[PDB]
Parts: C-alpha cells; structure tokens; sequence
C-alpha cells in the first residue's frame, strides 16, 4: 500500500554525469560511450546572450577549450560538433559505466525522473511530468544546466530530457537528447514565457484508480457519464479532452478495480463541480495529474 | 526555482542491495563489507507468525539454509547471528561497492530517502518522513521487506531505516540498522496499529519559508505572535509544540527571507484558523510537513 511520487533508481545515470567547462561557464554533461552531450549554451558568454550565432561561436572553439572532468579524471576532448541545441564532445575514453540506453522524445502528459546535478555531481532525484505546454515544474538552481531526465525499462535507460533554462514563472524548459527543444522555447535571451497550460485528464483518472486501489473510495458514485458529456465538463475546467485511446489505456486499472472508466469520469465530474468538501485523496487536497496510468500500475498491486 | 520532494541519488545504495532467501521466503538484504543485513522475519514460516521464538528458529538454521544473491553472483554465507530484529549474515566476499557509511537512528520529524526494492532489485526511490508516531507513509508492496532508508552527507551514506511491515492503516513500520524498531511495533502478528499522529510544526514553517523563497507570499501578514500564544493554537490543531531550538534552527531561513520566525508563526496561525480560501502554496492545497529546515536549505537558493 501507499502511493508516492517515485523516481527510478538513479545509479545508472549517476555514472554518466560529468562536468564540462568552457571559458568561465561550467555545467553538466552526459557521458555515454566516447561522447559527452551538453547544452550548447556552454560556449556562450553572458555578453553573447541576446542573439548568439552558435555556428560562429563554435567555429572559434578548439578541442582544448573544453575541460571535461569525470569525477577526478580529466577526459581529453578529441572532437566537437553541434546537434541542434546540444554539443557532442568526442572524448578519448569510452565511459565504462555506459548503460544500455536510448534517446526517446516524450509526449506532454508523460512522466520521467530528473537527476538534478551541479558541477557534474548529482544532487537529488525526483519525478516530473512534461506539461501540455511543454514546460516542466522542476527544481533547479544555477548550475543545473545539462541535468537529465530519463525513464528505465528493464535495464535500458531512455533519456528524454536535458535541462536548459528557467522561464519567468519559475518553470523549466529543455531539449530532448537530440537537442530539439520541447515547446516553443529558444536558447537565447527573449521575453519567452510558458503558454497557457491544462490539466492532464487521463492522469487524474489514473490517480483516482490508484486511490481506489489504496482504499480511498469516498468520491465514487453510482452514476456513469458519456465520453461526450464528460469532455464538455473537461473543457469548462481547463482539462484536456479524454479520448477513446485514453479509455483503452485505463482498461487494466478499470478491470482491477471493477470501476468502468466512464463511471470514474462521473466521479471526476462531481469533484470538478463541487470540490472535495474538505476531504483528501491519497494525501492531497487537489486533483493530481502527474501520475500516468503506467506509473500507477508500476506502484499499485 | 521550484520545490519538489527530492530524494538523494540512490546509486551508492543500489550497489548494496541483494536478495536473501530462506525456505520459501525471499526478501532484500543490505550488503556492506562482508556482512548482509536483513529482517529476521526471513527465518519465519507463515505458520510461525503468531508468536515466533526467533532465538529457537535461528538455532535450527545453518549457513547453507541462506541463499544470498548479488545480481547473478551467489554469495556464500559463512556465519549468521541475530541483532535485535535484524539478521547479520557473514559472507565470504566483501562488497567491492561498499560506500563510506554509518548506521544512524533518526528522530520523528526527520526525512530520508527510501530505495524500494523487490527480489534484491531496486524499483524506485522517494522521500519519506519519520512521523511523530514512528510510522512512515511509504509505498511498499509484498516483497519489499528489507528495503532501506538513508541520507547522504558528502560521500557517506547514513542508513537509518530497514523496512519490515505494513500496519492496518496502510502506513509502514521498520527498524534502524541495528534492528531496533521505530515505535511500539513488533515483528509478530498482533492487532498493533499506528498511534495517534500530529503535524510536524517546524517542518511546516520550513516549507512556508521555501514558498517565500519561491515567490509564494500571499499568506504573509504584518502580525507577529509569541511562542506561547502560537503553541496554544498549535495544540488546538494537533500540531507539535514549537521550541526555541526549532526557532533557532529556522534562523538561516528567517535571515535569508527577512521574515522573523514568530512572524511566520502568525501566518501559520492564520492559515490554521481560516484555511487557504482556495489558494495553494508550492502547488499544495494543504500544509506540508515532510520537509525539514535542512531539506529546504538544500533545495532553495
Ligand atoms: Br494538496
């Protein structure tokens, strides 16, 4: 029993984190085989921030301008190249701790673990969701550039996020490991801001199923609704539309609990229209949308 | 910016987890130097559960009755002994991944990271607090016996918790690594139940400071209160008493924010008496008490 925001064990990723310094800028890199991946922002000066031309900035660099340190061991950079918003630093040494891995771009609504890192040293690990507006509500301080997000399936680490920057509302933006930004954000100084966000409906339903599996049943009711009628209420409360594919994905949880998805939707409609009346669900007084159906199955019986 | 339930990186502990089997019971053990620590419940049969005499059960065992597996490598047990509610299995091989470590018993109100494990394989990592009633609100399924809680300071892992059992309310009880239970719980079948719990006041104040550091200020007010008067309100709402030592511990956060502790106490009093009026603090609609002052300083600027 119990239900927590649970991250994947971080060991496999910890052994890949390195420190990358260029000029007076230090940030984190990811060392896999004989390549170190890091944010291309590492080649910028605080002066260049307005509208840097990274192709120019990079042509003016040499391998010896990049100091890469894996713990107490310096790695010799033997090649460099830019891929979108990341840098690929070829080093003379393959990481002996390289796990089986993949680079996988996630969807809004998906979750992942974040290994927050400073000066190449991991500091903490926590779970995040990619918001509908392609930001993440992370916890990052100065120096966290290059920290990575990932999931683990069996033995294989699927890297999905590399951290770049913090937006004015305190939320975070970054790239996939191919260097392509999540959302309409750029690695130069602008007034860019998080767009309007919505609540991830399928996840809220998954979390209600988790609550039922864990003995919180007070919000259940005898009613059922139609997908159409529920989506009318969802729109009104700034919730994402629920699709038949979502309903199908919730199948296993519906079967485990004996509660049809559209029955659970009737409970969510009530909760949206009346609130909780001072009660809580899984220790929360709000509807929690950062657990996927997979996360629930992973943690619940 | 940002504030999350953040666990310590789990790698150092992952390399210590092993599988221990005796009879048909399998659970997790902790392999440090040439000793494997695990719950003594591993020597029980479902028949013995009512009132086992563990000294008798252990005399009837031999080293060869304990199958210990570190991944794909079997460890040969060369000695066994009981220490309170844990077993110490001496093995022929010292763990080459043993980190610098300590066994440290924590106080109610303190937090720690949990590496939930099944069949010796780590599954997830999350943060927990030791409740005033000496339970923890964990997330554990069958097979999680022997999972460990820990903190990390610099390079040294301070192990503070080994998981044993789940109480009827779905909360969890276990021991320190010397095998001494936290709280009035025993490793035999009884009607034992979590005692009445309280809210960890110093932690709630720490979290309010985190909120201010992160730009949530709506709950602040011009008022200040006395320690005595605040503790009168605390008692009424089932909050722990606030001590001068707590006030001193909150010193650094008070100084960083410019908000005196007794001023923040006036805000908490208001929140207790009126609620939040539909607003949230750090993404929560409840007063969160599982962040210590240290946790806040660790994560905030
Ligand atoms: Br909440």
């Amino acid at each position: 029993s119990g239900f927590r925001k649970m991250a994947f064990p971080s060991g496999k990723v910890e052994g890949c984190m390195v420190q990358v310094t260029c000029g007076t800028t230090t940030l984190n890199g990811l060392w896999l085989d004989d390549v170190v991946y890091c944010p291309r922002h590492v080649i910028c000066t605080s002066e260049d921030m307005l509208n840097p031309n990274y192709e120019d900035l990079l042509i003016r660099k040499s391998n010896h301008n990049f100091l890469v340190q894996a713990g107490n061991v310096q790695l010799r950079v033997i090649g460099h190249s830019m891929q979108n918003c990341v840098l690929k630093l070829k080093v003379d040494t393959a990481n002996p701790k390289t796990p089986k891995y993949k680079f996988v771009r996630i969807q809004p609504g998906q979750t992942f673990s974040v290994l927050a890192c400073y000066n190449g040293s991991p500091s903490g690990v926590y779970q995040c969701a990619m918001r509908p507006n392609f930001t993440i509500k992370g916890s990052f301080l100065n120096g966290s550039c290059g920290s990575v997000g990932f999931n683990i399936d069996y033995d294989c680490v699927s890297f999905c996020y590399m951290h770049h920057m913090e937006l004015p509302t305190g939320v975070h933006a970054g790239t996939d490991l191919e260097g392509n930004f999540y959302g309409p954000f750029v690695d130069r100084q602008t007034a860019q801001a998080a767009g309007t966000d919505t609540t991830i409906t399928v996840n809220v339903l998954a979390w209600l199923y988790a609550a039922v599996i864990n003995g919180d049943r007070w919000f259940l009711n005898r009613f059922t609704t139609t997908l159409n009628d529920f989506n009318l209420v969802a729109m009104k409360y700034n919730y994402e539309p629920l699709t038949q594919d979502h309903v199908d994905i919730l199948g296993p949880l519906s079967a485990q609990t004996g509660i049809a998805v559209l029955d659970m939707c009737a409970s969510l409609k009530e909760l949206l229209q009346n609130g909780m009346n001072g009660r809580t669900i899984l220790g929360s007084a709000l509807l929690e949308d950062e657990f996927t159906p997979f996360d629930v199955v992973r943690q619940c019986s």
